């Protein structure tokens, strides 16, 4: 088990990609908390992977600071100290930063941009100096990378995510914290939301887009995801693991 | 003159890098308006630099949303249509991401990141499509291409300012509204706030930070800004202008 | 097995980074064949891992073109048909671009630049089109990131191998070959060969150097290459993967 | 002018963007020289830009490493010592990875890689401690950031330019020598010999290519040059300088 002993709270894990980075965890050996908005969806996603023993649902919305320290404590109290924090809770908005309102400016970094801050900060204070091998993967994307003219908010979030991650993991490395902090930046992944918008699945998977002439799978990111997790990328700090199907590479 | 019938706000214009800015973009033919926090200074300000019919002080805090709407109008109404806007207001806090309590990231972001947003996106919204060879410079650093553990929210804001200008560069291009948006990344710049601060110019001195072994001067950023504003850099959009002594070379 | 089915060249595969490839690749269940200069070196190193049903050792320098033809049909009449490429053979030259001899200049970019060219070249006239998960992995280093002023020749190989890789990551994608190609950058990893250097561990290990404050192990280079070498990343291609200490970061 | 007392080489010099560096650079008071492989081009380009006085052709091979030394001694002799090196000199091969032939890539990075290699280094020796404010600018291209699957050589060449250029800035500096060394970055640029390609400028200004929707023209690239050899640029060093039309800013 590749994930032998740790503890690892995903946020936003009851669908998409999150979904997938708890259930090859659990697959791996680690003990889950998701987190995410509905508790239908939370509960049934939780279970669609293990009982209780292994994998738990707590509503939490990532913007919430104040249940960030309560998810860290419900968290600890189900199976121990909490080694691995996924930031992966986010939102979108398809606006242009010419068209965008300040309400959706200041709502899609309420998650993106603080939830990520949230966590990060919290993860090195609950986790530094107890010799977990702590790891925190902040989900940006290709948008941490390059813009794109409908995602003016997003491209902010996710480029505040890429350099404030680096921050953290050298703050970390310089103070022999035992927490490494990386960055992972999905292509486009295949999901039931993008499969809710018609059209989309085919946009993304034109050449001038995505290279590989389709769009991948969330088990991509997880599997990444696996290995930032693991003792196997102990010398790895401050990062970016980048799974998008040749987007950035043109 | 390099910079003949523009018309540039520069945002945190009556100090350090944005007084330098302002004075060369004087110098090279535009007219322009600086802004500051307060009045002591910005009158100051903008009379070491030239008369009322070539600059003047407008007192705004970059932060504020509706006080933007404003400075376009009254330096509209001094100069004519805006053709330049260089978002450089910005301020800093020393603490690592852990170290980072709410209200100082909020405080941070509010300036660096929202302030950027606000002068973008209304700069796009008044300088489209009026043949005025546009251009919206904004003020990254170094620490939007490397993390520094002490500057963890000045990270995440320079990051943000990296990527999201990328979206704004992109959306103006395809959409050939005639404005350009790119990105400066000063390095270690002398200024009277680090002249206050002992020990500060030989820290950033050190061949391990700057390899030059010698900081910039406000005049660095100022000529790199004039070729951005002017029309010299008219094939220039969405990319990253580095003056730093070498910082992010190693 | 991570690599049930592969079928693995390792360059430079009897020491340090490539032995350690070679070790985790039979590890995980590939079969593989090992390259270096010198027989006494690469038949221990061979045997140091398992048998000749699961690996072996082929006497070959990298910057020799008509050997790599010859080193596929050996590794194919072994193995069966080669399903992954680890372009790790290399050699290093102390001096500035200054202070750079032509021969210096020729005889590294033979190794370091000629042969990822080759093998890379070569990988994907033998691989592509075949159903078998094809995956070339090219390894440059932090300094095909950043300059290190003693390192001149060798930076402008490591630089080569990281854009060219993109270059056939792309062809690959777009023409449907099945074989994905990415970069590995290590940072400093410990050696046999830096222990015979005194003072290099120390130089390596300063903060200013690698924040951790310590250098990495032949491990940490062959679990990253496991998870390019396997199915699991077959959406990544045309990116970097860097596992470095946080060198790159600061 | 911006370039009082400065003597310049710009390589490939006769065409395209080279000529456009050398009739900037002489209108703003530079000497030059401008080098190229064809005596019929090389004088009519001279003369076109102005007199002896001030510019001069030189029949020169970039990849001809003796032809090099006699170079600078030739513009010595015209001139005064020389400040300033334009490694501009280039040539192209369509071929992917896969399908370029080694006497392709020995022939490209003859001229692309190892000629800015002989440039670079006897541009440092003859120029260092001097107080000339001496600034080698080396051409790199978009394609030092990006794939092309169409130009893996091409890639190959252009991705050492960049890090090479990093490792040369850095001892320059370090060392005190007052010599800077940055890379620049062309996208598509408009010149006779894309005129003489059917259909490769539209092809080039696809909104998929260059987000502006045209292509560039060559003084787009001198006036970047002009910044980067003049004293304007004093903190600029180990950078990169993107002038692509939005190319890679998606
Ligand atoms: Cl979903
Ligand atoms: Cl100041
Ligand atoms: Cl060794
Ligand atoms: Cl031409
Ligand atoms: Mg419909
Ligand atoms: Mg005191
Ligand atoms: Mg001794
Ligand atoms: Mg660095
Ligand atoms: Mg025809
Ligand atoms: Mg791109």
């Amino acid at each position: 088990d590749r994930l032998k002993g740790k503890v690892a709270i995903v946020t936003g894990g009851t669908l998409g990609i999150g979904l997938a980075i708890a259930d090859k965890f659990v697959e791996e050996g680690a003990k889950v908390v998701i987190t995410g908005r509905h508790a239908d969806v939370g509960e049934k996603a939780a279970k669609s992977i293990g009982g209780t023993d292994v994998i738990r649902f707590v509503q939490h919305d990532a913007s919430d600071e104040a249940g960030w320290t309560k998810l860290f404590d419900t968290t600890e109290e189900a199976f121990g100290p909490v080694t691995t924090v996924v930031n992966n809770a986010g939102i979108a908005v398809s606006k242009s930063v010419e068209d965008t309102t300040t309400e959706e400016w200041r709502k899609l970094l309420s998650v993106n941009l603080d939830g990520v801050f949230f966590g990060t900060r919290l993860g090195i204070q609950r986790m530094k100096n107890k010799g977990l091998g702590a790891s925190i993967i902040n989900m940006s994307s290709i948008e941490g990378f390059v813009g794109d003219p409908t995602l003016g908010a997003y491209n902010a979030s996710k480029g505040a995510v890429r350099i404030m991650s680096k921050s953290a993991a050298l703050d970390c490395a310089l103070k022999d914290y035992d927490v490494r902090v990386n960055t992972v930046h999905p292509g486009y992944i295949k999901t039931p939301l993008v499969d809710d918008l018609e059209g989309a699945e085919e946009m993304m998977s034109q050449r001038t887009k995505t290279p590989m002439g389709h769009i991948g799978e969330p088990n991509d990111i997880a599997w990444i995801c696996v290995y930032l997790a693991s003792d196997e990328s102990k010398f790895a700090t401050g990062a970016e693991f980048v799974v998008d199907g040749g987007y950035t590479a043109q």
